[PDB]
């Protein structure tokens, strides 16, 4: 794929405007494609291990944010990046791989669940870094501020 | 949800750093949550009509970018915002609702498929605008530039 047809989409929206900007529609298109792009790149570090995005997200969330006893399914969702129909069965699934366990509830990593994340984490941190490499200091800070500001507007 | 635990996640990553920035990980988290937020807001204009995101995207793509005969399944994906397992059966599904049709192939809207988009479009353009309202000129332009630049880095 390329960004060679961005002007084609822009002019396509102009035709629709008989009687004045396509910025919003193009920005959301780009954000949508960015998400998919980021998705393919991030999964590379955990695909080989048989995990999908939703599974990975839960495990890493436990790894960085779960206290020794674990996180209540509520606070667990509040601390995870992904939330939605994608995580409709992530818990049950992970329990079945013995990567997490219960404590009634309360979820937390099992010795292997943690072993896996420890081994993958270096590769995740790398991809995470690489993926944002094209930008740079302050560019990444501003992106952070805007996404936060936009996201803040919708979280009301 | 709120952005009240962003510092908690940041400090959580710091603990992991025994021996130096969490920006990348927090920026991608924010981008991930932004996508879900945007997803819930955009669907409001088409949910009542029984369409999901993948169905809507195809229809709108045809509406703005399909010439009179239609788009070849290839160029159709190149002009659509969404691409992935979500659109694994969007075509077959839409044919079944009689919103699109064939031309052997080649896809295009049917009289109603177009009627629907015409009726929804005003509401979509509104949400699309609203959702980016919190920012402003140049803020939306810069967001566009960065997402494009990042996205450009991954589309290689
Ligand atoms: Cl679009
Ligand atoms: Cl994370």
């Amino acid at each position: 794929d390329t960004a060679a047809l961005l002007e084609r989409i822009r002019s396509d929206w102009a035709r629709l405007n008989h009687g004045p900007s396509a910025g919003p529609m193009l920005t959301l298109l780009l954000l949508e494609r960015l998400h998919a792009a980021l998705g393919r790149e991030i999964e590379r570090t955990y695909a080989a291990s048989g995990l999908n995005a939703a599974g990975w997200d839960l495990l890493l969330t436990l790894y960085r944010s779960a206290p020794p006893e674990g996180l209540r399914p509520t606070e667990l969702s509040a601390l995870a990046a992904i939330s939605g129909p994608s995580t409709s069965n992530r818990i049950v699934r992970l329990l079945e791989k013995g990567l997490i366990e219960r404590r009634e509830a309360s979820i937390r990593l099992t010795p292997q669940g943690r072993a896996l994340v420890t081994h993958l984490l270096p590769a995740h941190l790398a991809t995470t870094q690489r993926v944002l490499a094209p930008l740079s200091a302050q560019e990444q800070r501003t992106l952070e501020e805007l996404a936060g500001r936009m996201l803040a507007g919708l979280e009301q």
